[PDB]
């Protein structure tokens, strides 16, 4: 679990989304698996508005950050699970690290903000939903 709490959108996995999250929708997308909200408290994550493909991100299933070096946004097949069918995620970075289920929506950091959420992983690898190209999560 987890999520990005910038100005009033709390950006979460689609997948995970609650119904209080879909009572108040600000935007969805599922080839993505990203699901923004709006919040009543003005939050405190910033969004990183760069080219790195370096970070450090936080994986639930071991109390730990990692630093990782992770693959540009790309349209990627993730295999079938119980939230989507076999598709292609679109927007989706890969990187080498240890991931769970459970382990969605750990952010991913740079020196510059909040790159994305922890989306797909399995076999040592981890995959996240890039939010770097969505300018609109900046302003009201
Ligand atoms: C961190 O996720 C895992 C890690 C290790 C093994 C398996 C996973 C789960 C995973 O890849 N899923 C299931 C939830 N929906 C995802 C999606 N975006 O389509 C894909
Ligand atoms: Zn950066």
């Amino acid at each position: 679990s987890g999520a990005i709490y910038v100005g009033n959108y709390r950006v979460v996995n689609r997948h995970l989304a609650t119904h209080n999250d879909w009572a108040n929708l600000v935007w969805e997308d599922s080839s993505r698996d990203l699901l923004v909200s709006s919040t009543t408290a003005q939050g405190c994550d910033t969004i990183a508005r760069c080219d790195c493909q370096t970070g450090v991100y936080y994986c639930s299933s071991r109390r730990k950050h990692y630093p990782v070096s992770f693959s540009k946004p790309s349209l990627i097949f993730v295999e079938a699970s119980e939230y989507y069918p076999a598709r292609y995620q679109s927007h989706l970075m890969l990187a080498v690290g240890h991931s769970e289920p459970g382990d969605c929506g750990g952010i991913l950091r740079c020196q510059h903000g909040v790159v994305g959420i922890v989306s797909t992983g399995g076999n040592g690898l981890v995959g996240f939903a890039d939010v770097r190209d969505l300018l609109w999560l900046d302003e009201e």
